[PDB]
């Protein structure tokens, strides 16, 4: 209850070979407080939500099935855009027109309540910043989502549903995006997507959620910890502040004779894994396999700033593993924050198949330091 555990749902992990696959019935309850289903999108024409999976979400009744694990206590929210649908102008034409709010609030508070969801969680990635772009969107799209955010607050509280959003990580986005005392206190929590400072896009080999500065570091500000105490000195609530984990790694593939370390330069994002089908990511689980089955090394930070980083021929992959999500939900506590998110639910090994370190390392992890769950120590990959 002090502490959340905010855990992402992705309808798009249906769509994966059988080991990889995850449905509403591979949720397990206990291991959350808040679930959010990713995602909805906004309708282009409209501005209002819509389902980006009718198959999925509607005629297969996903969006249905997981409202009703509110039944277990869980508080369950639907999110709204993500990374993928936050192209284009469509966010900022929606919060830069007083008309197109109000018939957006009108219209997501029926929306949600016509498939059981508690609330939303805002994923517009990002305002003024589009795709992480600061000189596409109108400096005024920061007063519009912060409007928009009042609107949803106060046209929620008449209905007891819940509304927070997931917020960048980066300096630069934050002083571009967000309002951030008008968000603190409109929004039940702020998910500060704490990952993704590093990836194939750098060309260098990084980490892709640094916890403190590394001394091979370039830039300070790129690092959990800088990131949280920066939300607070701009007027945040610790209590609404919520840390994401990845349960995912950035891969790389390292340039011929640059060597395994940080920093290495790169000319492509690592080989797909088997499930996640995609260059430059791999699951957590699919780390597992690599480390137990095909002698990929892990090398680790002694100072404690950065978790692990594998290593194979030319394939870099830096993650997080059960020792630093472990130290990340200790840092919510020690720092009294509002509590821990997980992207995803999917990418971890919720099948303990892969890692050997029981079902759902990650998030049973994350359980035990904020919610007391007793578990077993953090898994050694190396072992
Ligand atoms: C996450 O991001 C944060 C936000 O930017 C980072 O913030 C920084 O946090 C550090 C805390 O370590 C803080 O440092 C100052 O904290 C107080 C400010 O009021 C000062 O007292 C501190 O002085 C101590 O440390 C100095 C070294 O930096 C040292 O020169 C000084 O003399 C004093 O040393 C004592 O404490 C040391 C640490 O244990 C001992 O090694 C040393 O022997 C001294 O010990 C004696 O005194 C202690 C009481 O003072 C006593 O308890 C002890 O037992 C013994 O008797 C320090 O300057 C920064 O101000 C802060 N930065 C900003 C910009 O806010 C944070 O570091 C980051 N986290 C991580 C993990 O990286
Ligand atoms: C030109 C240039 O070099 N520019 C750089 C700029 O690249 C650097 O900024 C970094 O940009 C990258 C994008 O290029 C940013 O990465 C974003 O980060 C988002 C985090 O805020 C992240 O979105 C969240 O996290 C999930 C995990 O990535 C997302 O899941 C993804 O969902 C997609 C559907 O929308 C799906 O298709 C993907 O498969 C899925 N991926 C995984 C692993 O599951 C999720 O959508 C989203 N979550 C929520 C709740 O909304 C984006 O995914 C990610 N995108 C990409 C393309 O990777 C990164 O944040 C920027 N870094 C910083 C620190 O700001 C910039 C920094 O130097 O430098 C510019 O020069």
């Amino acid at each position: 209850e002090r502490f959340k555990v905010v855990c992402y749902y992705t309808n798009w992990a249906w769509y994966r070979p059988d080991n990889g696959k995850y449905t509403p019935g591979d949720i397990n309850p206990e291991l959350c407080t808040h679930i959010i289903y990713a995602f909805a999108v906004l309708d282009k024409e409209e501005l209002v939500i819509k389902s980006h999976d009718i198959w999925l979400d509607v005629e297969n009744k996903f969006y249905e099935k997981v409202t009703a694990l509110k039944s277990h206590g869980v508080k369950v929210l639907l999110g709204l855009g993500g990374w993928d649908d936050s192209a284009g102008d469509k966010y900022s034409r929606l919060v830069n027109n007083v008309s197109a709010r109000r018939k957006f609030v009108v219209h997501a508070v029926d929306f949600l309540e016509q498939y059981g969801f508690d609330g939303l969680d805002l994923d517009w990635l990002y305002p003024k910043c589009w795709q992480v772009e600061c000189e596409k969107g109108p400096d005024s799209d920061k007063q519009g989502f912060a409007d928009l955010v009042k609107e949803l607050r106060k046209a929620f509280n008449r209905r007891g549903m819940l509304l927070s959003a997931a917020v960048s990580a980066s300096k630069r986005v934050i002083d571009y995006a967000y309002n951030v005392p008008a968000l603190s206190m409109n929004l039940d929590w702020i998910s500060l997507m704490t990952y993704d400072y590093h990836g194939q896009w750098d060309k260098k080999t990084g980490h892709v959620a640094p916890m403190y500065v590394h001394d091979k570091d370039t830039d300070n500000t790129f690092n959990v910890n800088f990131t949280v105490n920066y939300w607070i000195n701009k007027g945040a609530d610790r209590k609404k502040l919520v840390v994401g984990v990845p349960f995912y790694g950035q891969s790389f593939s390292v340039v011929e004779g640059a060597g395994t370390g940080l920093g290495a330069p790169t000319y492509a994002g690592g080989e797909a894994g088997d499930e996640t089908r995609a260059r430059g990511f791999l699951s957590f689980y699919e780390i597992c396999e690599r480390v137990k089955v095909k002698g990929w090394k892990v090398h680790r930070d002694p100072g404690g700033r950065i978790g692990p980083y594998a290593t194979h021929d030319d394939q870099w992959v830096s993650f997080d593993d059960d020792f630093m999500a472990r130290h990340k939900a200790e840092y919510v506590r020690a720092m009294e924050l509002g509590g821990s998110m997980a992207w995803s639910l999917d990418l971890d090994d919720f099948t303990g198949k892969y890692c050997g370190c029981g079902k759902a390392p990650l998030l049973t992890t994350i359980n035990h330091v904020l919610r007391g769950k007793e578990a077993p120590p953090p898994c050694i990959l190396h072992e």
